[PDB]
């Protein structure tokens, strides 16, 4: 087919765990879907300690931003790496077929741009990441990855093809950090970032994340920044891991559908406690809130949620529900 | 409804790997079910080498009882935390739906009693552990965590709707411990908890278990304690990990049918070699016993298994069939 | 049934990661299926740095050959351990039922063999590997593994039930290494396998490998050992990893069809971006290529794949599709 006969639309991003509007159910035919990303290094306070590392970005956020198309649509990416940055970068995705899943086709040193285009033709969520031959774990590990989302052209349907239609959406990026260290155990700094490869190579050799975070820093998605729902709501939660296995959580509560690995042509998993999603690989969970107050969003190997930084909250407005849970006799002696 | 109308039923729990007497399909509507459980801090020798730890036990026990109820019960927990113990504890269940899973409404000092009631709405096996604010890795990887089986009404069913029945029951609770060690890679021991407080956190983020044991200790489910079955004999083995993943695997058997995420709305897998049950669930497998003798029940990582202590034993009883297996030619020169 | 009525085809296996011919769909009743294997230990070089371990292999290789037949065939295995080896072995096949898959009744000192047979009685891909009493993890993490693949006898079907037939069969086993470090970091060597045993136990206790390899060695398979398809050629590949956990990736394509845990009367899991395989288990991913050119197959993991040693190549020919991918602009200040 003639591609140049078909429409374009441009979307514009938000930066995570937001989510760029769109469609669930498709109103049009297939369309190229315009993105653009521009890559920035810079530096970011990732603890409360202030460790401080040398990010790399896609778009300036740690995960970049969750895409959203539909199956069938072509996706169109100008990726800028402006002069203001130092390294080689490029985006492989996992959604797409070929090239190295577009990063032979997009090398882009510092001062170019490039557009890939590629089709969509599986629906799921994909996790994206730069990959630069002979580089790839440290960009991956350096923050640069995110993910995509492929709508079925009819949405999300449960595992007898009844639809599911979410209220909210958020995307989680869950990301580990290999800090160097020094034998006594503090984090060593870098001048630039040649003098910092054999270490970050040796540090990550180790296979021992010194920090798992969501959405870039510990703590990220608390506090003024926690994620927000009503009881009653229907929010899907797009996770996602470049590298390394992760077992969501909602704590309080469950994921009613579960698609683990992300891949929504297979039936989702019912009434999951806990779920993994393996290095390399985005999930997705659906769930009805119930209840309301506080919850927590959890890597469920609890050392890498509570001390090294994979835990965010929920706050849940609305009705407490006495049926479903109660104190009978609240603690005394 | 007026929960006041539903009958009440009191269960009196038993030590792992055995279990309460229940009944697969339920012969009664929906009930409260009670329960009781005495948190209980002790001492425990967890390996051959004599090395003691400072457990927190709900009920004594490493994991902590198996409950068993049916969808739509409601689960009354009378949690007790006597004043010879010496810190503060909670409980979290994966089953129920709200206030962090019971741990916002459960806080006990040493002294003090709570009762819980949750509805078991969704059918499955469900991890339930310790959970206090600020400390929950540290509880749970202390050995304060077991799990609740939900059943459906009408009992266990196959891929295709047909019913599975199980002649025994086992529940193997799948400990990580960290227990600090010294430069020189020897134990350290503590004089009270706080000062234990600090290391047992450095060892937790190293993420690489010191110990990693079924009921407890090495060897608990060995020799006189070795799991045992008859040919011909249906079991459920329900194994749960509260903080990091595990593969179990049956040496010289299978899983005919597994639930590895525990949630007996989804079909199960049939005929797993080796199972991933992520850290915070518990999953359920089925097998039939077709040949006799020793069995292992391992997490397949062997490393884990024979070195750090993730095995235990099954004997079974009864005849040989030569069909399925048999030595064509002994082992000569 | 009297096996002796049965026919007996003998099979001569081939170095991995090519297959020894077999049929999908099977052509005759059910066979005795003869094999032998004869045990090596060996020096094997691991990586490009020139480390040197002492392997132990099934038939001389890391992994040992695929073994093929087809559902309630019987495999009957002669193992031979000649007087050149210094080690008892045994062989644990997780497609047989009893005796510890074999290992209870198949312990050869050198200078012996035996000949084992079991009926094959459930469909999938297995691990098999040695298990000597209270050497488990040493043998198997020394390259003593290898798998088995029992097909369906009516081949393998899609998750509706249609016929997925593939052209091109490779066999992709995945090694967890542990090569003993002394303080500064550097390998150690050791002068016999008595001698080597403690610092082996140690060197394994971390559950840090210090390298990751599919084939028996960093780059095996790549360059002129690189795998090989052709566009629209449909390809199955069976991974599997007898100790440890791994994530499987085609980098630019998917699983198209994947049974990651390995077992065909299940659904496939379809379009797969990654998938966990656990340790003690084989998968299988069924592809059709759609684009030309170089791909890597990857534990996704990828500091265990581009730093520790699991990956590998694909070299596809044929021709680019255009509509799939282009490059719109390419990379330009
Ligand atoms: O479910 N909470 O750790
Ligand atoms: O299956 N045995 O390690
Ligand atoms: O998908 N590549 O790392
Ligand atoms: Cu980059
Ligand atoms: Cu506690
Ligand atoms: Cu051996």
């Amino acid at each position: 087919v003639d591609i140049s006969t078909l429409p374009r639309v441009k979307v514009d991003l938000v930066k995570p765990p937001f989510v760029h509007a769109h469609d669930q159910v498709a109103k049009t035919g297939p369309r190229v879907v315009e993105f653009t990303m521009t890559i920035e290094e810079k530096k970011l306070v990732i603890d409360r300690e202030g460790t401080e590392i040398h990010a790399m970005t896609f778009n300036g956020s740690v995960p970049g931003p969750l895409m959203v198309v539909h199956e069938n649509d072509y996706v169109e990416l100008r990726l800028i790496n402006p002069d203001t940055n130092t390294l080689l970068h490029n985006i492989d995705f996992h959604a797409a077929t070929g090239a190295l899943g577009g990063g032979a086709l997009t090398q882009v040193n510092p001062g170019e741009e490039t557009t890939l285009r590629f089709k969509a033709t599986k629906p799921g969520v994909f996790v994206y990441h730069c990959a630069p031959e002979g580089m790839v774990p440290w960009h991956v590990t350096s923050g640069m990855n995110g993910a995509i989302m492929v709508l079925p052209r009819d949405g999300l349907k449960d595992e007898k093809g009844q639809p599911l239609t979410y209220d909210k959406i958020y995307y989680v990026g869950e990301q580990d950090f290999y800090v160097p260290k020094d034998e006594a155990g503090n984090y060593k700094k870098y001048e630039t970032p040649g003098e910092a490869y054999e270490d970050a190579v040796k540090a990550m050799r180790t296979l021992t994340p010194t920090h798992i975070v969501f959405n870039g820093a510990v703590g990220a998605l608390t506090g003024d920044h926690a994620l927000t729902a009503a009881v009653g709501e229907r929010v899907l939660v797009v996770h996602s891991q470049a590298n390394r296995d992760t077992r969501p959580h909602l704590i309080g509560g469950h994921g009613d559908y579960v698609w683990a690995t992300g891949k929504f042509r297979n039936p989702p998993d019912l009434d999951q406690e806990t779920w993994l999603i393996p290095g390399g690989t985005a999930g997705a969970a659906f769930y009805t809130f119930r209840q309301p107050g506080v919850y927590a969003y959890v890597n469920h190997n609890l050392i890498e949620a509570f001390e090294l930084g994979a835990a965010g909250h929920f706050k849940v407005t609305g009705e407490w529900n006495d049926d479903l849970m109660t104190s009978v006799v609240k603690p005394a002696s």
